[PDB]
């Protein structure tokens, strides 16, 4: 009512910030639209990607409105308070919710029309449950500015349509917490899979080594009784690493040729050791280790560079997509959803002080430009993709 706010840093430092949102984003979605409004929807990851990209557009045709009302309150606020802001919010929640189902799309896809239909029918669910909500927001904006200084939009809404605002921004926490959650859940259950992927790809290599680091003890032996120790180790480690599954080789069935050519790859190399076994059983040591230096002949090592390879873990296994997506809610989503919630209440009531209602919206604003980031940092998706370069 008599509070005072210093807008000495906020109307230099903010409106200089948001220009270079403004610069860069323009840039970022120029060069986003030009790539995917020239390439077909086949994906519905595509789908998705289409939608955010005109989004991210709405969002940043909103910041040159910000630049001029927060560098001078006027008819410009009222406006801003009353259709950008909103339109700002709206964007928001809708970049967040198809974020989640680009989560989910490209974790289907590392586990593995009517497909497209459920694509594009998410796609009208979203922008109608967003723009259902922000309709009341900008209509209830109805209240007359007695002083032309207060720049606060709560004090410009009615009785119902404050109650419509605190409403709203417990939807938009729902919003976000459940697109939060989708995001964690999937990268923990991608991250698991790296290290099971990783675990069956190092007990095949520990096979390798108990025929290679066993093989050079072979060649430094002097006793029958040594080399036969050798010999029945490197034909255990053989044939365990035959039995093994590898990660490349995990949507294969056990008939497939790629699943044969890894099991008869290691019987080649498991006779050399038999043919070597029974010249070690009757007690030679210069007969037996001719039979066993076989092994590291010019087309026996490539069978071994060529098994060993197989058995590496795959790029599928690595998503740098669903990384990027977390990245992005713990940088940009995360800080102000975690400010919103005590600043709505500072906006309902005047219960707090004038210094208390100050250092709230400071946080606010601050985490705010944070969430404006992602539409200039969303099209990066697209961009660290294989058909973008
Ligand atoms: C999906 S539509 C939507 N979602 C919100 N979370 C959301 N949060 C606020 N709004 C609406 O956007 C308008 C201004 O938002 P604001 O953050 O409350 O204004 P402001 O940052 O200038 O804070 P004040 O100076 O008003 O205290 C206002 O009409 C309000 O009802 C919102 N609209
Ligand atoms: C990243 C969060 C950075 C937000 C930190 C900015 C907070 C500024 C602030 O509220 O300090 C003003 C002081 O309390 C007078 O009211
Ligand atoms: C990230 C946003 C950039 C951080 C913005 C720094 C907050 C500066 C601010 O708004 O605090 C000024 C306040 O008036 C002091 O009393």
């Amino acid at each position: 009512s008599l509070c005072t706010r210093d807008y000495k840093i906020t109307q230099v430092l903010f409106p200089l910030l948001y220009t270079v949102l403004f610069f860069v984003g323009l840039i970022t979605n120029g060069l986003a639209m030009r790539i995917f409004f020239q390439i077909r929807s086949k994906s519905n990851f595509i789908i998705f990607l289409k939608n955010t990209v005109i989004s991210d557009l709405l969002m940043i045709l909103t910041f040159p409105f910000k630049i001029l009302s927060d560098a001078k309150t006027g008819p410009l606020r009222t406006f801003v308070c009353q259709v950008t802001s909103v339109i700002f919010y709206f964007t928001m929640y809708i970049s967040i919710s198809f974020l989640g189902l680009i989560t989910i799309d490209r974790y289907q896809k590392t586990t593995r029309p009517k497909n497209l239909l459920g694509a594009k029918i998410l796609s009208v669910v979203i922008w109608a449950f967003m723009f259902l909500l922000s309709l009341p927001n900008m209509i209830l904006t109805n209240r007359q500015p007695r002083d032309k200084n207060v720049k606060k939009c709560s004090f410009l809404k009615s009785e119902f349509g404050l109650v419509w605002h605190e409403i709203v921004n417990y939807i938009c926490q729902v919003i976000f917490w459940i697109n939060f959650l989708i995001v964690i859940v999937c990268y923990t259950l991608i991250t698991k899979e790296l290290y099971r992927s990783y675990v069956r790809t190092a007990d095949l290599e520990d096979n390798w080594e108990t025929l290679n680091d066993n093989l050079k003890v072979i060649e430094k032996a002097d006793n029958a009784a040594q080399v036969k120790d050798a010999l029945t180790k490197m034909r255990a480690a053989a044939l365990d690493a035959q039995k093994a599954t590898p990660p490349k080789l995990e949507d294969k069935s056990p008939d497939s040729p790629e699943m044969k050519d890894f099991r008869h790859g290691f019987d080649i190399l498991v006779g050399q050791i038999d043919d070597a076994l029974k010249l070690a059983n009757e007690g030679k040591v210069k007969e037996a280790q001719a039979a066993a230096e076989q092994l590291k002949t010019t087309r026996n090592a490539y069978i071994q560079k060529y098994l060993r390879g197989v058995g590496k873990v795959p790029r599928k296994k690595v998503n740098v997509k669903v990384f990027i997506i977390i990245a992005v809610f713990f940088i940009c989503f995360v800080p102000f959803h975690f400010a919103r919630i005590p600043y709505t209440l500072s906006q309902t009531r005047d219960v707090f002080d004038c210094t208390a209602e100050n250092t709230l919206f400071y946080v606010k604003e601050s985490t705010l430009w944070l969430t404006s980031l992602n539409a200039c940092l969303n099209p990066f998706i697209y961009f660290f993709l294989c058909k973008s370069f």
